[PDB]
């Protein structure tokens, strides 16, 4: 009543699948030999490890005047007596953050998939090297998950900033609402810079982790 | 009060039941030999592993202009406030993202077929769990691990249907805020970001399809001997 | 510190109680020999395992035009309910009602079959607990369907309220459509989970029947 | 650092205290020999185990027309039928809480002095107290759940008045009533089944519940 | 330096007196205060009562304190505009019967926290130096403190719950005024009062039963609570 | 590279060592004097010898002077305000005293080694209780803001519904709750000081030298 | 399936990578030998351990009168403390200032938190880079390394949350001030503003102590376990 072999029946698909496992290995090795070290230097050029404290995580280049509450005393924000514009400077920086996050997820996802495809058949005993594989997969997914949540967090920034702006329009002299907008912008600005450092450091620990344990990641058994 | 057989009494049902267990095994084997490999190539053809970094998870092909706030019902009164049927009424038009709609429809298709295929492979293994015994059940642990990984992918795809309703609800809510507060520019940026978020989530969903289909296939292929006969 | 035996004092009650334990066992065996297998085949006929992928969990047979935004007062804002989904939801509740009755009595019978607590040689009693737990999970799972149905109508009503207030904000109308499409899928997934739960319970009891009845 | 016995000082209270321990034991035994079997047959007569599937948990006896939404004012009445059925539930739950609490307390009063080893029978006692407390807490939550029904039904009814043509709000009232109707009957079955498993559990492990050592 | 006895000798004595005074109060509670309260609460909810004679609602006034479809005597049952804000003159009385019963509940809870609190503290102060092994009696001490703390914390939450009753009753009563056509809002007030009435009585039983299981627990394991080693 | 991490600046090394000396000084001073003084102090406010119900009562609570008045305002409970200020003082001094005793024990955990570190568990047990009481006192500042915010909300409802009496009963019950909560806090102060002191005193030998 | 070495192909990249690992070690050692002890004494100078009880966590230096409701910029100067109709919507000209004293103190907190995040991240990364190749057995010292990394991340996340709490302060103060404008008859709303400011003043000072204590607890942890943190094998 049964056959118990599950090789793909279509021989053309069987080759395309095997070509796929080859192509991943290329991308995985390629990321480790070229892409990732270059990205380490890239983010380091943005947040140099040798910087003195407070020279990275500061708020001095943050424009606190161009994008605050304004009064007016084929169109735009001119038919209204008071508007509250968005922080274009933070917008431009957030756009860069998403690019760093996308390219990270692509790179990490294929390296993680490659290690998963290298996990051997489950057996009893002598699978200490498999734990190393699992630790690497775990750390890769953790970094990947962290970058994935950035896209949703950015929508929350605009939604939260907009809510406060409505309150500023209703209570334009209650100053704590305006300080809240400023503080929201300053917080997002700091979070952006901490994200960039996390990029730099994550690429480094992931590269260092895989490099040290490369022999067990590839051949986890004898 | 001491009978110890519970085979179905109806011989027609006994036949229909046994045929059902056969059909499961049949469909499960077919999914592994053809349906899954075909989809591995399919999704890879959509998000190729050989793509250059940033060429998959980008937003360059997302129309960010055709479906933003503009300045059909109630054709006589455009962009106005009405009092109709004793209630307040906004004849302000804010369109949906026709581009995202078409992509979201395809996602549900990928999710539907995944639940059907993965669920049956999971069901087949579950129905293949042996009688509970003490000891010598290491192979049962392999069965449980496979069922867990199969169930995780299945549940992840199942959550997509509910999440899509939230996209339209969330997009609709913010658009109301743009209509009430055209001065708060962040409400317009929030709509813009929401579409960008959904566009990225769509593409990451497709990659997860590709990768889940392969690791599940690769996992089952490697442990196939213990998944079928966990004790002999 | 007086007398320490507790058989029911009224002898007529003792008979009705013993009769009750007989009536459960009959119903429990009957559920395993006929009621559950008959229902497994029924739900499979609704979501057949032999269907091509996507032909089960789809939305092709869902009417998406008859019940969208278009008598009691001299009104203009009328928004009907999805009569097609209503009929399917009514069928779901019967499936859930019949499940709780069938599974609950099988569970009670197994509970009544747990022996006196003793130390050791109770591996089969652990099997009994697994069966009772799995039966209770399926019972609890089906039980929550009634509340989920109330939420569907409530959620559809709120969105429909939003469509009346913002008749040109198109995403509110998409949200109604997607809500109905979601329920249509959930209805079918509910039927699959019914089918799969009944058989996994049946397969579980069948394989371990000896330890379920005589764990010692 | 003075005196190390804590027997009650008042001899009249000491007598009343022991009488209470006697009265508990009496009530508990009476509950197991008469009160619980009597209710098992009682609840079974309301939800007979021999009923065909769906004949218990149905909605056929639920009035779905008398209590729906009605110059012209418009009111929304309560489901007087569900009111009537919910009142009985609170009666069933109250009598259960009274009965189980004293049986649970009696076993608690029968838990021995803590010793090392040979306290396997105490585990039987603990298991029994756990199940009694579980059933008691389950019945206790019914009073708060009933207030939510009226609160929830009132909320939806407000929406029907505000949006009298959005029919899903009217379906929500109907569905809520059908949900409460089903929950009522599931509660009655849970009563029957709880009384039986509690009685069956105590009967089987009676020797260790009374003499754990 | 490695000794930390108090430098002030008057303080050092007062501290020893306090440990003595606690031991005094705890024993008094076990010998007199607790048994008296066991009988007291039992006289309120006698164990010999037939089922339903305790947890019923027959003695609850459900008619005197419902909304009748005093300040601002000129405009009765009306909506006003004062200081540019909305004003409702509508009168809705409080449930005076439940108020009197709740006041007693707070008294029972206050006396419980004081009595149970000192017994718990006394046992805690009797925990020996932490050592490895031969600490089976310390587990008994820990078990007693846990049950003592559970009863104490349970009673402590009653003060907060009583505020919620008045807040919830007022909220629903507000809805009855806004929606006199929604009959379920009127049913909700009734059920809330019936719920509080039942909860009050179950609280009284829990007082009775907690006093007994606590007294029985300490008496049976008294030897290990004082000399766990 | 190089494998020493003594502070490079010789001036900092002295300033740092003086700090660790000052910590030990303050912690011992707290255990020998500050804490026992607090035990007697709080006991004199909630005497253990009090008859039941004489502590946790509401008899001394002014419940009429600060109710809804008559154009209509709603005043604050000045009596509770004065008692809340004292509560904050007790909590501040507690955090300061307990924090240094906790910090000193944390600074006294030895170098990590494998096995024969039963005494380190005692240190951890002591730190856990010290932090628990400190965290409990820390939340008092936030809880006080909630009192006024909650009281103001109810008073807002009383102004909107001046004849719905349950809203007025809610104000009264809130004040009575805060009055009781204040006193339970003082007892918890008294009891925590003793349980911490008694715990440290009994296990003092292992708290200081957990390994010999 | 070919070669299983993944050294960077460009020798130039290997130099910047190796230079980077050296530059971290420099920064980490510099932080442990100089930066952190300096910070310990600094925060101690703000909340001195030798202070008598209640002299630190008090409210005596808090201006609670200058900024309550009767460097900002008053708007709608023609209509003061009134309701207006602007862009067909509701508007309250009412002026309610911020607490400049709390503002200045919060600005200092953010610098303390930023410099902490910068310092801790490099020490943590350095230890992460110093965790050896995974091997079976003799990895008791790696547990020390992991424990050290764990505590470093806890402190780093703790400081990170200060920025959001500061946004919450202003939002909370603004809402209550809104209530004071609507209900000047409810005296408890005015007390809530006062208590909110008093709460933040205390939280500011407790934050500074938590800084001080975390810097020393991290330094004390690394100093005592230095041999196993660097060479666990």
């Amino acid at each position: 009543n049964k056959i118990d072999k599950i090789e793909p029946s279509d021989q053309k698909i069987k080759e395309e699948y095997n070509k796929f496992k080859y192509d991943i290995t290329k991308q995985a090795i390629e990321s480790l030999r070229e892409r990732i070290p270059k990205r380490i230097i890239f983010f380091n050029n943005l947040v140099n490890v040798n910087s003195e404290p407070g020279s990275i995580l500061n708020v001095n280049d943050l424009d606190g005047v161009s994008y605050k509450y304004k009064i007016n005393k084929i169109d735009d924000k001119v038919l209204y007596t008071h508007y509250v514009p968005s922080h274009k400077q933070i917008y431009l920086e957030l756009e860069k953050i998403k690019t760093y996050a996308s390219e990270l997820i692509e790179i990490i996802g294929n390296i993680k998939l490659w290690i998963q495809l290298n996990v051997p058949r489950i057996e009893d005993g002598n699978n200490f090297g498999v734990g190393i594989q699992e630790e690497a997969i775990q750390e890769l997914a953790r970094v990947e998950e962290s970058a994935f949540n950035l896209y949703d967090a950015i929508v929350k920034y605009y939604m939260e900033r907009a809510k406060i702006s409505t309150k500023v329009l209703k209570y334009p002299n209650v100053s704590d609402y305006q300080e809240a907008v400023r503080e929201l912008d300053e917080k997002e600005w700091i979070h952006i810079k901490i994200t960039i450092v996390d990029m730099r450091n994550n690429y480094i620990m992931l590269y260092d982790l895989l490099y040290k344990n490369w022999e067990k990641v590839v051949k986890p058994k004898n």
